[PDB]
């Protein structure tokens, strides 16, 4: 299962070469899964629940002398999730370009 | 989760004069886990696949023979929850005692 989601934001410049090491974190999460005691099969699937919150706090972008982030903060993101057997918490990629001045 | 009643027909002597009577009963219960770690989160209650208890049983007859009863009364059987919860069987013993 794949239940803890990768927030990777990539700080690159207008060459998309990396500028900075990624930002981000990562987040857990967890569902319960009920089953038949004798025939063991799945009844249902328990919604994805937060280990600790459900989105990933905002990210301030490092500050860089003569050049300027499109963004100086990526907002809290919400990761996607889908349920049934195949459900899997995803992760989520961002992308903050770093432009030379002026 | 399969409850066997087994009535024992016997005489005086011990000795069986009918084939055992009973019958069996099956149950289902549900077991929530956690996705992440597979720990059991909660044991759900047995639920009956027909009926929770058995029918009352009628006792055969028997020539020159009394049963001490003449059909044994619906039984449930006995169920215990949580890792090791199980649904038990019933046993019963009617005894036919000879007429004078």
């Amino acid at each position: 299962t794949h239940a803890t989601s990768t927030e990777t934001i990539h700080y690159v410049n207008e060459d998309g070469d990396q500028v900075f090491e990624d930002g981000g974190g990562k987040l857990d999460f967890t569902r319960t899964v009920t089953i038949d005691d004798v025939t063991n099969e799945v009844v249902e699937y328990g919604e994805w629940t937060p280990v600790t919150d459900d989105e990933f706090a905002a990210v301030t972008s490092p500050d860089k002398d003569g050049y300027t982030p499109d963004t100086s903060e990526v907002a809290a993101q919400k990761p996607d999730m889908t349920d049934g057997p195949d459900g899997t918490v995803k992760d989520v990629e961002v992308t903050v370009t770093y432009t030379a001045n002026p």
